[PDB]
């Protein structure tokens, strides 16, 4: 049996580049994050394939952390039989806000304006700052439970302080501002989904996979296509672009899960949150503002042996210090991992005498997710 993984859209290209995934992993589902935290915590291959029940669920990609329910759901139910579950970053990203309204003029958001626009607060194209454009602004957002949303929620929940209400931080937008969404806002589901629905009006606008968001990777810096973000107006201050490059130094300075908390699956994904606020990261002040990474779920332990190694061979080549996977990563408009943060994934999961390492054969001895 291949090894069965799938999950959030927003990284779905990275993994679906060949030689991604090593030998035994079947080719990667994209069907949102909360599909893909289902799928695993409950075995439910479904949840990847309507309809399909002849196959197990091995892994997840999701940009929305674990719960503390689901967390607690699985190590009571789930993990005497299967082992402890694995959460770790894969990848991190910026989040784009590409839009749909044609003009030579770059659009550059100040963070108050982005406030406004995802708020309804601002709703026409006036209504930002030297944008060259006028008439409506339609918001598109995703319908079901995602992790693009998460990330964009923190960053909302964490700068948006002058709205008439509050951004909570979520996987469903539809229910983030405590004041409702903007009139005529346009549900769409996946990544792909919602980029389809920005074309299919004028004067749309979202918030992105730094994939999906531009055709190409320097499509991310055409302003007339894709925002930047953080104008000051008052201080003659431009935005910048998603592009990696504006994000890869503050991924960097993310410091690494705490030593002796490495057997809570939470510690393990940085999260960007306010400003001094212990045990989450502040948003950058150079660079592009948004950002946040996208994230592993597998087991510790797997019945089978085979399976068991094939995990991970893929742990060995997505956080090796060299024949590794980030070159790919970079081609999807990604950041990858410092040397130090994959000496950590390793020194846990794959040396083999941690507590926590897969395949541990003392620690998984008899147990593991199921064959059949
Ligand atoms: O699909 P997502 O990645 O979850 O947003």
């Amino acid at each position: 049996m291949d090894i069965n993984g799938g999950g959030a859209t927003l990284p779905q290209a990275l993994y679906q580049t060949s030689g991604v995934l090593t030998a035994g992993f079947a080719q990667y589902i994209g069907v949102g994050s909360g599909n893909g935290k289902a799928a695993f915590l409950n075995n439910d291959y479904t949840k990847f394939q309507a309809g399909v029940t002849n196959k197990n669920v091995h892994w997840a990609g999701s940009d929305s952390k674990l719960s503390a329910t689901e967390l607690s759901t699985y190590a009571s139910a789930k993990q005497p039989t299967w082992g402890k579950l694995i959460q770790v970053p894969s990848v991190g990203t910026s989040v784009a806000i590409p839009f749909n309204k044609s003009g030579s003029a770059a659009v550059d958001l100040s963070v108050q304006e982005l406030c406004g626009v995802f708020s309804g607060r601002i709703n026409t194209w006036d209504g930002i700052s030297g944008s060259g454009r006028t008439g409506p602004i339609v918001v598109v957002y995703r319908s079901e439970s995602s992790g693009t949303t998460e990330l964009f929620t923190r960053f909302l929940n964490a700068k948006c302080n002058a709205e008439t209400g509050n951004f909570a931080v979520t996987t469903t937008f539809g229910t983030s501002f405590s004041g409702g969404l903007p009139a005529g806002a346009v549900a769409a589901t996946g990544s792909q989904g919602v980029m389809t629905a920005l074309a299919a009006g004028d004067g749309r606008i979202t918030y992105m996979s730094p994939d999906f968001a531009a055709p190409t990777l320097a499509g991310l810096d055409d302003a007339t296509k894709v925002a930047r973000v953080g104008k000051n107006v008052a201080t003659n201050t431009q935005g910048v672009s998603p592009a990696a490059a504006n994000v890869s130094a503050a991924i960097g300075a993310v410091p690494v899960p705490a030593a002796a908390d490495r057997s809570n699956p939470d510690a393990w994904v940085p999260v960007f949150g306010p400003d001094n606020t212990a045990g989450v990261q502040p948003y950058p002040t150079s660079g592009y503002p948004i950002l946040g990474f996208t994230n592993l779920i597998f087991s510790q332990c797997y019945a089978d042996a085979t399976q068991t190694t094939q995990v991970r061979d893929f742990f060995t080549k997505h956080y090796g210090a060299s024949n590794n996977n980030d070159a790919a990563i970079t081609a999807n408009a990604f950041v990858p991992l410092p040397t130090a943060w994959k000496a950590t994934v390793r020194a846990s999961f794959l040396t083999a005498s941690n507590a926590l390492s897969i395949g541990n054969t003392n620690v998984c001895n008899g147990i593991g997710r199921p064959l059949l």
